[PDB]
């Protein structure tokens, strides 16, 4: 997997993004601290749905881009040692086998 390097105290971006049709309806994704499981996420930092953000885990956790233009990157706000690791971003496009599923490996220096 491609990795992030980012220091102790500030915030780490992890680019996520999809092709959103002109005036599309928004595929619903979720962000997890994890490799990509089977369903949904493992370790959930960020869900949305067809309309808007659905869960956020903590207010350190943002989608920095914006979700209505299919950029679901996330920002990870003043990050410790203990953020480092493997990071899913999975765009659930419908039907079974069709998500798209992105893992990065997030390193602190």
């Amino acid at each position: 997997m491609d990795g992030y390097k980012v220091e102790v105290g500030k915030n780490a971006y992890l680019p996520c993004s999809y092709t959103l049709p002109t005036s599309g309806t928004l595929v619903p994704m979720c962000w997890g601290k994890g490799f990509c499981p089977w369903s949904q996420c493992t370790n959930e930092l960020l869900r949305t749905d067809e309309r808007n953000v659905t869960y956020q885990k903590s207010s350190r956790y943002q989608l920095k881009g914006d979700l209505n233009k299919g950029d679901v990157s996330l920002i990870i706000k003043n990050v410790t040692l203990d953020d480092h690791g493997t990071y899913c971003c999975r765009i659930q496009f419908p039907g079974l086998m069709n998500d798209k599923k992105l893992e990065l490996k997030l390193d602190i220096k």
